[PDB]
C-alpha cells in the first residue's frame, strides 16, 4: 500500500505494518522561562512512560516566539537524548520549527498547514523532515465540508511542494475539533476515507476532544471510550497515525483494529 | 433501514435509533440446586447495575435439563420483576427455553442456531418471541469461511421458518469464538458486513473472547480495549446488537460510534 517508509533521520517508520501511535507530551514551571529541572524531568518521565505504553512518536508542544523556543528547546534536548523515539514539534511558526529541529526534533507538526507561516515549509524542505499539514481555517462557512476540507488541505500541499517539500515528507490531518461545529466534526469522521484520494498518509487527532464530550455529555477526563471509538473508526477508514493522550489504551485498541482489518 | 420494531412483549426495541446493548449476567451457590438468596440476589444486583450502565437487554444463562431449569428459572423470575428490561434466555434446549419464557424471558438466545434441538424453534414460534440464531458447528473444516457461515446460518433460518417463526422474530449472530481458529475469527470480523445480505438484524458476541487475547496477548480481565475495538468494527459493519460484559464502557463506545456513522 505504501511503497516508501517515513524517513525520520535516525529512526524509520513503516507505514504498512501497523497504525502508528503519536503520544501527546504534557506543563510549565510558574517561576521560569524554561529549562528548569522540575518541568523537564516531568517531561522526560512522561515521554518514557509513553514509550513504555506503545507510543511510536512523541509530540512536543498565547506566547511569543522567543518564549516558545526557550520553553520547548530544553524538552526536545532531554527527551531526544533519553527516549529513543522520533520527536515531532507541535508548532506553526517557522523559527520555532527551525530551533526545535536543531534541538533534535525529527518531524514538524503544523496545525495551520503552513498557511500561518509559509516559511515553515521552507524550513521543512531545508532540513528534509516530514511535515504534518493539518486542515484549519479562521471560519466555518463551508459549502461542502469534505469538498472544502480537501481543497483547503490541497492549498497546503501546494505551499509545501512549492517550497521544495518532497511528497514522501507530507502527512495530512483532517483537523477535527478545528473550525468545525460538533455536527461537522462528526461528518468529517464519517467521511474520513475521502482524504485518501489525495495520496498521502493521514494522521487523526481526536483525543478527548470537545465533540466527543458533546456526543456523550462527559467531561475531558471521562472521554477514553469516546476517543477509542473515534480511533477505531479512523483506522478502519485508513489513517496511518493516531495522536492520543491515553497511549496504553489507544495502542491496544489500534493493535486490535490492525489485526482485524489486516494491516 | 428497519421497517419494523423488535416486539418483546411488554417491551419494544427500535432497531434504527441506536446500537442495542445486551448485558451478560453473572455464579451458582455451591450448596444449592438453585433459587437461593445469595445467588439470586447477586443476579438481581448485577442486572440492576447493568441497567444503570446502559444495557437494553439482560442475557441470562455440563449440566442436565432439570438442573439448568432449577437454576435459571428463579433468576428470570426475580430479574423480570425487579428490572424493567427485556430478558433473553441463553439456552439451546427446547424445554429450558419454554420454562424460561413461562418464567418471564422475552427472547431466546440459541448458540446452536436451532440445530441442537429443532423443537426450540417450535417453542419460539409458539410463544412468538424473537430468537437469536448463532452460527455454530462441531468442526472447523471450511472451504470458504464467510460463504460457509452464511450457508450454515441459512440452514438455521430454514429450521426456524419451517417451525413457524416470523421473519421479524429472527436475529442472527456470527458465532465468533465458536468453531473458528483465531485467524478465522479475525476473518469473520473483517467481513462481517456480508451477513447483512440475509436481511436480518445481526448481534455480535465478542466480549473478552480468546481471539482478542490471542491478538493482544492479554488475559481475560485485560481485554476491555480489544473488546472495544471489535465492538466498534462491528457497529461500523452494521450490526444491531452487541453482547458485552463491560456495559458501562461498551455502551459509551457504541453511543459514540452511532453518532459518527449517523444512527
Ligand atoms: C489544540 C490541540 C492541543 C492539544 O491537544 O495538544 C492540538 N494541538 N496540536 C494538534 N496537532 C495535530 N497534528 N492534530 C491535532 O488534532 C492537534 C490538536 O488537537
Ligand atoms: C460461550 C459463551 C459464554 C458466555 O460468554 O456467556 C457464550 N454464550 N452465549 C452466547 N450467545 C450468543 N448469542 N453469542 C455469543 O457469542 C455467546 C457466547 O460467546
Amino acid at each position: 500500500k505504501w511503497d516508501y517508509d517515513l524517513r525520520c533521520g535516525e529512526y524509520t517508520l513503516n507505514l504498512n505494518e501497523k497504525t502508528l501511535i503519536m503520544g501527546i507530551l504534557n506543563t510549565p514551571d510558574s517561576f521560569s522561562d524554561g529549562g528548569s529541572y522540575n518541568e523537564v524531568d516531568a517531561a522526560v518521565r512522561h515521554a518514557k512512560e509513553m514509550r513504555d505504553e506503545g507510543a511510536h512518536i512523541i509530540d512536543i508542544g498565547k506566547v511569543s516566539v522567543e518564549e516558545e523556543i526557550k520553553r520547548v528547546v530544553p524538552m526536545i534536548q532531554a527527551v531526544s537524548k533519553e527516549v529513543k523515539l522520533p520527536i515531532s514539534i507541535d508548532t506553526y511558526k517557522a523559527e520555532v520549527a527551525k530551533q526545535a529541529i536543531e534541538a533534535g526534533a525529527h518531524i514538524i507538526n503544523d496545525i495551520w498547514g503552513a498557511k500561518a507561516e509559509p516559511k515553515i515549509a521552507e524550513v521543512a524542505a531545508h532540513y528534509d523532515v516530514p511535515i504534518i499539514l493539518m486542515h484549519n481555517r479562521d471560519n466555518m462557512n463551508y459549502r461542502n465540508l469534505m469538498a472544502d476540507m480537501i481543497a483547503d488541505l490541497y492549498d497546503s500541499i501546494k505551499i509545501a511542494k512549492d517550497a521544495g517539500v518532497r511528497d514522501e515528507n507530507i502527512i495530512l490531518d483532517p483537523g477535527i475539533g478545528f473550525a468545525k461545529t460538533p455536527e461537522q466534526n462528526l461528518e468529517a469522521m464519517r467521511n474520513l476515507e475521502q482524504l485518501n484520494v489525495l495520496g498521502y498518509p493521514v494522521l487523526l487527532g481526536t483525543s478527548r476532544k470537545s465533540f466527543i464530550g458533546h456526543v456523550l455529555d462527559l467531561p475531558v477526563e471521562e472521554r477514553l471510550e469516546g476517543t477509542g471509538a473515534t480511533v477505531c473508526l479512523g483506522i478502519e477508514k485508513g489513517c496511518e497515525f493516531v495522536r492520543v493522550h491515553d497511549v496504553k489504551e489507544m495502542s491496544r485498541m489500534a493493535k486490535m483494529m490492525d489485526a482485524m482489518i489486516g494491516k
